[PDB]
């Protein structure tokens, strides 16, 4: 795990991409927040099988992975939101059959800054490979600093996700230098897709405060995580 | 010339610009608590300096007036975060506010707490890294370029984002470069360079967490004024 290659870093996370969902209404017939919802509950039952297959994830106790999930799965929704929009500019693909310009967006604030990334995720000519590598950083990173614990068994969590995310990184370089950038490019690109982490985080928070206004997700979580072996 | 800078003049620039260590204002004779007014007064000074600051690193005032206005109402927060972690990197347990206003998690209790501690892990985090006064200087430039950028179509806007970007490669550039001095291998670099910017999201959940809190009870206006 530790252990892996980059090429095998990277074979072992496009094999865990989930799957892409449909929206559930009658295409028959002639709203939206109630759409949305119900595609991303389902998303998430994928999101927990694919975070178990991201190397080192499973590693972590079962309180972390809880943590790190409810940290970061409002951020993984919209990365591969914006992922699955890159090529249809001014729309978000939040499903193959529900694809939604802004003014169908009317928190349009929300669906703004999502065309943004999708936007500049076109402008980076984003990869595949990068795009799973940049998912699964988010999924150890946006928690890894709101462990609320100084446990020896917690600074050793914190050591392996930090060692998993440094094999991430070798990993992004790798396929970076094998697509002929100079050392150089290497590091502006990977900081430049860094930085978008940030926006998404900010993007996350702006939509929290939107759910939050809707009036514990820890435990949903506990259960889809803490599975058994009876099957 | 901001994009002609070598390494070396991007970081001497950026010392140079280093906005002071403010005081809180209150009477130290006096008996103590005012803790958000003393907070307040300090950051709206703190404003003043960060202006001067801004209009000193390179790349900035090159940016139409607007958006330099757009980028500083991004990223104000986030700067004063990062500022007050860096000089608490030091303090155990403590953030320093002013050299006069160290205050630990219990007086924060005084929805604060919350954001006391994440700043306090912030604080740590650094202090694990064993962050360099080059590489802060590097990393509050980053925010103040990036925070902004991706929340500006016209002809000037895609020139201003290239500029912004270009900026930022530089500053990328100079990192590297630091690091590569302090002797560190590629492998090492690269992973370093990672582990500095996944910080910049934490700052930024911060600033949102933050933000939340400063609006429960127009900026640009007075940006406006301060960087025209
Ligand atoms: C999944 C969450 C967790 C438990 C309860 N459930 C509440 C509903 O959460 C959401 C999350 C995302 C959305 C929208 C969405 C849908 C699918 C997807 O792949 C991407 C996104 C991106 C954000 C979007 C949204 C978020 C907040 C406010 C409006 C729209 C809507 C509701
Ligand atoms: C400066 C701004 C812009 C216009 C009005 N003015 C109000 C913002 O006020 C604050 C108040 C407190 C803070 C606290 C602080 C003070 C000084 C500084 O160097 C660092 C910080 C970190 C954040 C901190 C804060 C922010 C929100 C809630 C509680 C504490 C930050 C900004």
């Amino acid at each position: 795990a530790l252990s892996l290659t980059a090429d095998q870093m990277v074979s072992a996370l496009l094999d865990a991409e989930p799957p892409i969902l449909y929206s559930e209404y009658d295409p028959t017939r002639p709203s939206m927040m109630g759409l949305l919802t119900n595609l991303a509950d389902r998303e998430l039952v994928h999101m927990i099988n694919w975070a178990k297959r991201v190397p080192g994830f499973v590693d972590l106790t079962l309180h972390d992975q809880v943590h790190l999930l409810e940290s970061a799965w409002l951020e993984i929704l919209m990365i591969g939101l914006v992922w699955r929009s890159m090529e249809h500019p001014g729309k978000l693909l939040f499903a193959p059959n529900l694809l939604l310009d802004r003014n169908q967006g009317k928190m349009v604030e929300i669906f703004d800054m999502l065309l943004a990334t999708s936007s500049r995720f076109r402008m980076m000519n984003l990869q595949g490979e990068e795009f799973v590598c940049l998912k699964s950083i988010i999924l150890l990173n946006s928690g890894v600093y709101t462990f609320l614990s100084s446990t020896l068994k917690s600074l050793e969590e914190k050591d392996h996700i930090h060692r998993v995310l440094d094999k991430i990184t070798d990993t992004l370089i790798h396929l970076m230098a094998k697509a002929g950038l100079t050392l150089q490019q290497q590091h502006q690109r990977l900081a430049q897709l860094l930085l978008i982490l940030s926006h998404i985080r900010h993007m996350s928070n702006k939509g929290m405060e939107h759910l939050y206004s809707m009036k514990p997700l820890s435990d949903l979580l506990l259960e889809m995580l803490d599975a058994h072996r009876l099957h």
